């Protein structure tokens, strides 16, 4: 699909069972999304964005559908402001950006 | 063109007669730019993200020059980590995201 830049790049994710709204963000390296429960063990990442460098949990090899396309990889767990989802995701969904 | 989101989506940009390197985030309503001088009048503004906010300068209906590719809308300028060209200018330029 080819999504426009009019609005918000919002979309339906499926991590866990459960259907979350995530921003599609190219200017992210990694996927964040808010507070939850995954599996496994976790490890300690530090990532900055516009206001700081804050603190989240890493979970490695998640299963995540992203409108539809499944993906598996790194998900980090914070509180962020929105579910992000980043270009190590957006990448395994075969997106790039055109104009 | 064709940007691959293997690595940042950076790009040349031409504002104020000069080039800077600049991350074209989908993730962004807004255009945000490191400390520089503008033309025109500005009001104080207060974005948010990873991190908390930070305050910065908008100045309207600016010219900028991204990738070749001519357009005007609203700059911000402030403490930002990076020049980050935000959905405001993308889509004036005809940036779309496919997969
Ligand atoms: C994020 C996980 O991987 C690592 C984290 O990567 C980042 O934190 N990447 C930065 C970009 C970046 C910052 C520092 C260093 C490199 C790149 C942004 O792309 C992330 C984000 C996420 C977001 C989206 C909607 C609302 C809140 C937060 N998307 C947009 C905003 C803000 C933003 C940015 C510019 C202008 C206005 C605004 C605001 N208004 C708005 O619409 O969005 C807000 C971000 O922080």
């Amino acid at each position: 699909p080819q999504i426009t830049l009019w609005q918000r790049p919002l979309v339906t994710i499926k991590i866990g069972g459960q259907l979350k709204e995530a921003l599609l963000d190219t200017g992210a390296d990694d996927t964040v999304l808010e507070e939850m429960s995954l599996p496994g063990r976790w490890k300690p990442k530090m990532i900055g964005g516009i206001g700081g460098f804050i603190k989240v949990r890493q979970y490695d090899q998640i299963l995540i559908e992203i409108c539809g396309h499944k993906a598996i990889g790194t998900v980090l767990v914070g509180p962020t402001p929105v579910n992000i989802i980043g270009r190590n995701l957006l990448t395994q969904i075969g997106c790039t950006l055109n104009f």
